[PDB]
């Protein structure tokens, strides 16, 4: 299953997505 993870700068809430 697809988890945002939270690192980010943009405005999508997420950065990059992590499998988990």
């Amino acid at each position: 299953r697809w988890v945002a993870r939270r690192d980010y700068r943009g405005d999508m809430g997420f950065d990059y997505w992590v499998w988990e």
